[PDB]
DNA sequence: AAAACTATGCATGCTCTACTGCTTCTGATCTAGTCGACC
């Protein structure tokens, strides 16, 4: 159910998408609103970062908690 | 006729209870945006 998570039918919809999962990280893990990581979240698909990748939500996150994480 | 004791009025401070104005919290409303799933 986790290699294949879009067959997946007994859980329910999570609700929560790139920009809802983006404003839950900022949330929590307490970044600046008006910060560079936020905006990078949030606006995940603009290439103004120009480092890492520009339409991967899944790598910027990763980029993000790199220096935050065990 | 002179001196001592007492009554009543008034000044004085402190304490306590309503009324007006400023600041903050909550509720209600509207507007904008996101997500599920179909096609």
């Amino acid at each position: 159910r986790l290699i294949l998570p879009q067959l997946e039918r007994e859980r329910m919809a999570y609700g929560i998408k790139e920009t809802m999962l983006a404003k839950l990280y900022i949330e929590l893990l307490n970044l600046p609103r008006d910060g560079k990581d936020a905006l990078k979240l949030l606006n995940y698909r603009t290439p103004t970062g120009t480092h890492g990748d520009a339409g991967d939500f899944a790598m910027i996150a990763y980029f993000v908690l790199k220096p935050r994480c065990l």
